[PDB]
């Protein structure tokens, strides 16, 4: 499991309408660029169709791993996990390990921390999706785990 | 008054070029009478490939996407398992489709699988119909689709 | 299975705000009053909480059978079936028989016909819920089936 | 393409499993299906999830490709047949709808209570088809019409 | 800044009067420091009874409802099976609760079940927390509830 | 309240079921649990849904109250253990979380791949507890610590 291609999607109404700069997307790009090859980045509103268009473009572009940031919370606009999780053929224990680490950093606020990861399979092909919260700091923490484990996950995901 | 639409035909052989797609063109022909054609692609019987196409169509503007093939009970058949989980509302299309077929093929409809549903964004709606591969099965679906598509779109958008 | 108590709930934003008269609710009351005892009627907006408050009040009031009318369609406001169906411990084939009959009356429009029925169980107690579409005519058709079958359903539902 | 299949029958009945009501439905199924495949398994079990599952997998271990359960499909607290089996299916069939359509002719609106299902359980290569029918002899005969008509179509598409 | 809240304690014995409810009062006491108390009832370990109470509380105005009891693995225990299906968003409360318990009881947390979620209407939100019956288990839940309730309400209402 | 229980062990391994890798994990489970309950069943089965299910219900028919599977819990296409069993549980336990918490000390972030589960299958009166563990000997020892600590608590609440 020597290298991989990866895409990045940031989900926010404000980011999408250019009213906030996205720092989370670029942090994932920079951090994963040490381990593999960036091939896709897009910002999309908090919208199930736009999120899924972006997930499948990233996959079309070759991404073996895709990380989304944003839309994981409990508001009415938040649809990231509801849109993506039903496509999984295997679900990983990411959210759980993400929460144990984030406890150190936010304690009982992890009750509101939502984050997941899964494998979408084709006949041969495998994609790992990680969905992180929108904050820069949430993402920074997520990345430590992704960097550490992404190779291990790919090796096993590929039979 | 109109909609834009896309068509995906799912089959391994079809995609390897080693069989002709009669079913797709038939859908394209028929629905062009009722609305505008904006996408077509043939994909293997593969989840990632099916979804890439589905969302390409939707990105091209399709309000309605019809897929054909991959709805069976063989290990390869992944079309419905792949798309159903995305529905925010599911229509009773498969049931109606099966009643209409039970008049051509009877008890074989035990094996007939079809479905339709709505995928929603903040405002936008998309109706997806997934039909079997046979030209006959598609013919039956088209009658139902062309009869009800505008109705579905009306109620979905409200 | 000699008699039963029954409640009726009508789900519509307009009905709730007094901008349309409800004729469906009263038609269920009149028609089921030939077979059992009316004990609850309320009109509620197309709102998951208000619908569920009304379902459980009707059940508190003694209803063994409750029929709702409205909110079964495919619009963004329509939440009746999504709110109620997850509570079922047994699901009946009502929607299917409802659709076969409604074919005669609307043909291929039954693709948009949605209607269900189920049993909510307590330790001993049993409630049958029927959820019909909002139109008077849809309901009129539903009632033929409910009148015909409600006793049969109760007899079996009660072990 | 399949030449002939093996089958199992399981009647699920508290009264039957005890010795109190005579099982008329299992034997009918065995008679009818014995005309088409080799009967390899029969058992009367109480309306009990673990017993029903123990039976299903014994039928399967004995080489059954098709298994038909009768009983335990209704709406009482007793009835666990569909709830026990259905979550094992890798593919579900439209058997109940077809069953209900034929049945409607002989019982009309009573079909609102009719429950019956069929689906495929798969191994890495192996396939098993399970039909679950109601308990009455009449319900069983209508189901048998359908199985007799489609068992080979089903097995053939099920194995690819 | 505040919310209204309700408390339901689920137990057969509790409801038959033949055991005292220590856990409920404890919840009422604690949450009265943070917000207004509008409902309390003791119900048997019965789906219909639990839901009647839940929606009575909500009808009384509760923005937050805490239930205690019925979350176990016995045949009677129906509290979570009864309420979870109503959630439009589920919180990671049970997980956090279990980490905090794994420090008192260790490996016994294999048996600990708790949950929380949001039920939404057109505009209105309601947060429901479902905790075990033991006074100890409730104590642990209260620490988490009182620490995060306002946060949850903030994000839920947005 | 339960005095002692019966148990079964199922190791799921394509290589093992063939005769190619020696099964070190099943025997460990049998040794450890034999200190607490009566061993009534053991079988090595391929990573195959139908074989795994046939085994589970044979363990159960032999009177097992507790059954522990090792293997087939990962993220390859091969791995079907959790997918085959979990949908049968009437009540699911928080065993995976606890498993993952203990495991985190010896493998940290690798626990993102750790999958393990436990739940209860019920009959009308009877209860069966199923634990599904990963295949490695180390993963199995961490699971055994937990089962040894809780098997009786679990059985006791499971039967009421």
């Amino acid at each position: 499991p020597k290298t991989f291609k990866f895409g990045v999607i940031t989900v926010s109404d404000k980011g999408a309408k250019g009213e906030r700069e996205d720092k989370s997307g670029p942090l994932i790009i920079e951090e994963l660029s040490k381990l593999g090859e960036h091939v896709y980045y897009k910002i999309v509103p908090d919208d199930k169709i736009e999120v899924l268009i972006a997930l499948f473009e990233a996959i079309k572009s070759g991404a073996d791993v895709v990380v989304t940031t944003g839309g994981t919370g409990i508001t009415r606009r938040d649809i990231t996990i509801e849109s993506i999780k039903p496509l999984f053929d295997k679900e990983l224990s990411f959210g759980e390990v993400f929460r144990a680490k984030s406890y150190e950093e936010v304690g009982y606020a992890t009750v509101l921390t939502r984050a997941t990861a899964g494998i979408i399979r084709g006949q041969e092909r495998i994609v790992v999706v990680f969905s992180l919260p929108g904050s820069v700091n949430a993402v920074k923490t997520g990345l430590e785990i992704i960097k550490s484990e992404v190779f291990h996950i790919l090796k096993h995901a590929r039979e």
